[PDB]
């Protein structure tokens, strides 16, 4: 008779069942900031971990359980087969190949698009009605890829899109107006990267359009060079990885924004990677980021923002430049 | 007049002043675990950072800039120059060699007492009423080396010590008993390090003590072999380092831990790393982990454990291998 | 074409279901608090309130969706007819005919039960699978009521019992030693209230048992008078009702408390009310507070605390009292 | 030697002085929701509880205080002497006359006014420095009857004023739009009364102008009557009242987060309680709601919103029947 026996008379027997399940793949610097910002902000019961590397994902999982204590997510579980992914909720990939100093997102197409053959397949296998949110780049296209390999409808194969730039976009917003980023609105929409389309004129604090107030907003006759702000925006990934070698934190935060809404049903708007053909006039397959209400669904909908002439050219361009990726990819 | 004028109508002048600001120095692995547990406990209005290295501390700083929208910490800054830790409540230093593959903490004594001579009188300067936290390792004696160069009053001067090898025995226990760590209670004191001890005496779920329930507990007689938790609690650090290269995480969320605590004026129990001459027939000032009340004062009272003559033993011993580089210590 | 159609694109049709809905019973002081930190704890996905005052319970409703943008639970729902509880995991019941300022928690007993029998059924018929937690007094005794009209196994039947006694005796503990609760430790169980027990030999801090420091603990001639600190266990509970009323905040907590182990699977321990047949002597069908391992499925185990004879004698006695009552009663 | 002794060894002495010290004055319905959404929201390391009924105060007190297990406040007291206020950082004036079935708030004004020349001269002896948050109806007046009798700058003194009323606003937009009110952006400002006016203009989702979608926004030809949205937000107090006999849960949730930006400060924008004179013609001491930045120091900006004709004047006919009542204002 253990100390155990002893000590806890049971009442039930091996009865489990995951509840709240999320799964990581990839445990490199996006994947364990997503896993510890998912873990400190209780959107889980059981956190599932994958990669190929089989010691530093021991060693990320053991890094994790033994902080247990100051936690509220009971089991955490890795492993290489994808059986400990079973019956999860949601399943965010974050393997892959990241970006060299200078290297554009979109190079990373072939040697990501390589491997979701294999990590897309398996998910689906054992969580065949999860939620998949892509993060590995070019988010957008590998969206696309993960909704034709997985089968899934679209409104479960969700990309992080531009809710790292929108939110990159209102922390420069707020740095210039002496405001918190969560009091100032604005909205970056389109490729996550280098095409992507800063929407001017919904630009706005407590609700009064700057654009509105400040004509030359958002142009190159603007005095005050506004559009110097969406530039950082671009620009800040590369400046970051140039700096440390790469980005994690902001992505992590972001990732698990996008999972809150998703494991709390909060219907809260957010600009993410999906499929947008039909409106401004696109006509293929498209991915990119437009506001869309995430919940315990997915994509549940999609806000049609109504855009300026200019606007929807800038849009409709960056639809271009990805459709012409998309329509040579091979899987 | 700018769109900023247009926009707000401002009524303040430039008081500023920090009111709960937390310092972190250096950005590595433990530094940036450290800074993102307590950005997301919301336990600071202003975070700064300092590194040597330039690059890595701007683009640690940027990146975490990047996620402000996501955080309650209005205020992210860095710098080589300890003037941006100025008026800090706490500062966590884990600047420092670590350790490689099977090397011991206390290998690193020298490499990182050189680098506190330069640190901690900096920090100081700029925080005289800080609380001090220390994670470099060997964290027990640089926190006695801390506290000599500071200058400052021992209940000031905290090594994260104990916290983070209870909260790793509480989670095997746990995972031996089915049981959370929040409700396992079990205590490991003395060196964060190989002759760390742990009491059996005092060990319980519920208040009924294991030891009592099972008098072979923590015995080489014991047919369950329990003290082998304590070796994995020993080799634990061994292993992830073994694994992943560092460990990061859960010494970050132990440090949080420690903070809140701290920060809240909590008057929770830690075990941490304080002076112990005086206790258990310790004539020297050695620095080691005992149950210490912590608040806004930092390390305010000591629980004065009752031991085992044989705990007793171990713990005296685990002092003396300390002090044995203690007096050899030259600064 | 309304200017819903025009803003927003829809992709799903009917959709939804509850995940992780919770469903209080009774909206008086108790119920309200109750919803107010299960709300404020981001628990439910979805918070169903019912009652049988229509007036009141449809204003305190509103109140709470009026704060809809300073929560993460997005449906908050009310009714008299059972069907707003369809397929919540769990449900609180609150509702009674609150037992009289003054008198115990008995001659009003088949009163309340009478509530029951019409609350369970309907419970059960729209959440066959959910857990039950009652708070109603005597909730000993109603808790067994509910297990017999529910039919629920078990495992799925808890009373608040103890859980709120012990917390009451961890703070009086705390203010005693300059200690936080959370870091006192000690245990009351057995009947809540006027026969509840405190288990002298679990109170310890941080491993050190107060008992065998200090072994006049508990007994009439302690010196220190330690007995003082659960017999205010008891009567602050007559102080508070006679000072304001009635209790609720803390109550409130309390169900929150057991409410995020329940909902979360955490698997602490805490002490609740349980069919505690087969234990410490107990013939009869009969529930009490011990501690117990709260989880997805209720009370999957259950800690056999060593009690000395005295204290095994009035579990005894309480639970004779309590069966006595049983067997009157008419449902 | 006493139990305590021979536990706790002592550091420490002299220690007092709260850092984050938050003071409730008035503990009915709204103070106590106030109290526990702080508590809750762990804003504070010191909560003082302040009232004129002594057995009221104390038992909400010890309410509160058996709760502290599941809280992160360590120190909650009371009292009828103000002494017990000392050195708080923001003190939330609740107390006072609500209002009966249809009353209007302004009829409160005269048993109010009184209650503040006894409650502020005492706040201010003891909370020189302190935040003054008004929430005693009628509050826009009282608030600035609190900034008379301290004789603060008006940074210092807030009313609780529109927050609530957006709050209220934002969550019928969104429940008519499907949409989380975290997404659904709204204003209403000026009284916090009948005479509250909607900015149309900056109603918006994903900053998509919804009165540009819409032109018939707001106006009686609008054909989806969304001007009764801003009409059942004039009246849903009125509808509470009639339903549960008060409001207490959703503005104790709206100066949490009030209390939140101020003791963090955030400098997120909130509609609340200023001084708006010289602003849209407004040449009296009027107080009313206008999107303020709030911060450590109280408000220190104003957001100049564009007010359309039309809500220009339904802001300053709001403004003049607001000072009418201050004109008449003897004290
Ligand atoms: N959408 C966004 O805003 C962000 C996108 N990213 C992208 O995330 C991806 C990963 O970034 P990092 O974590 O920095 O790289 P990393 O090199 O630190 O880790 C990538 C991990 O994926 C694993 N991996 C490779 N092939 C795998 C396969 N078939 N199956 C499972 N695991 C596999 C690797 O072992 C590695 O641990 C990159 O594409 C990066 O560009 C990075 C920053 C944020
Ligand atoms: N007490 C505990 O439980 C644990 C302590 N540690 C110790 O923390 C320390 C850091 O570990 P890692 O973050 O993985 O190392 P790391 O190599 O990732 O980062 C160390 C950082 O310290 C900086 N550094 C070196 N010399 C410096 C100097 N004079 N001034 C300012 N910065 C300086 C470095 O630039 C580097 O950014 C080590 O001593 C490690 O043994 C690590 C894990 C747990
Ligand atoms: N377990 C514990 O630690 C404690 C238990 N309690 C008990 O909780 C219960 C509620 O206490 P209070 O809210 O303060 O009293 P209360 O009388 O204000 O609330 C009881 C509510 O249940 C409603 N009710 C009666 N019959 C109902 C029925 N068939 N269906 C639905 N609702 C019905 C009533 O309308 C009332 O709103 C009482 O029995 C009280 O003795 C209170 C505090 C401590
Ligand atoms: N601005 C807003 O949105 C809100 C404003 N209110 C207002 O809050 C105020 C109170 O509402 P309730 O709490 O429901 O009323 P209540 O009657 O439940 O409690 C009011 C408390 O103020 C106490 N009081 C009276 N004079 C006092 C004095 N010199 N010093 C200290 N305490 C004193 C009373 O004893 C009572 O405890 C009213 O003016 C109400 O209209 C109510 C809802 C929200």
């Amino acid at each position: 008779a253990t100390l155990k026996d002893q000590l806890i008379y049971n009442l039930l027997k091996e009865e489990q069942t995951p509840q709240n399940k999320i799964t990581v793949v990839g445990v490199g610097a996006v994947g364990m900031a997503c896993a510890i910002s998912i873990l400190m902000k209780d959107l889980a019961d059981e956190l599932a971990l994958v990669d190929v590397i089989e010691d530093k994902l021991k060693g990320e999982m053991m890094d994790l359980q033994h902080g247990s204590l100051f936690l509220r997510t009971p089991k955490i579980v890795s492993g290489k087969d994808y059986n400990v992914t079973a019956n999860s909720k949601l399943v965010i990939i974050t393997a892959g190949a990241r970006q060299q100093e200078g290297e554009s997102r979109l190079n990373l197409v072939q040697r990501n698009v390589n491997i979701f053959k294999f990590i897309i397949p398996n998910v689906v296998k054992y969580s065949p009605n999860c939620k998949l949110l892509i993060v590995s780049n070019p988010v957008d296209i590998l969206t696309y890829v993960a909704w034709k390999i997985s089968g899934f409808p679209k409104n479960r194969v969700i990309g992080s899109g531009c809710n790292l730039d929108s939110a990159r976009f209102r922390y420069l917003m707020g740095e210039r107006l002496g405001v918190h980023p969560l009091s100032c609105h604005g909205w970056v929409l389109g490729e996550h990267g280098d095409s992507s389309v800063p929407v001017w004129s919904g630009m706005n604090v407590a609700g009064v359009s700057l654009k509105t107030l400040h004509p030359d907003l958002g142009t190159d006759k603007d005095k005050e060079q506004w559009k110097e702000v969406h530039k950082q925006v671009v620009e800040s990934a590369y400046e970051v990885i140039k700096l440390k070698g790469y980005t994690s934190w902001a992505i992590g935060l972001s990732v698990a924004d996008l999972a809150e809404s998703i494991m709390k049903n909060l219907r809260r708007v957010h600009p993410v990677s999906t499929m947008i053909k039909g409106l401004y006039g696109i006509k293929d397959d498209v991915f990119l980021s437009v506001p869309c209400i995430l919940g315990q669904n997915g994509i549940s909908d999609l806000v049609k923002v109504t855009l300026t002439s200019e606007e929807e050219a800038r849009l409709k361009k960056s639809a271009d430049t990805l459709w012409g990726i998309q329509k040579e990819l091979q899987f």
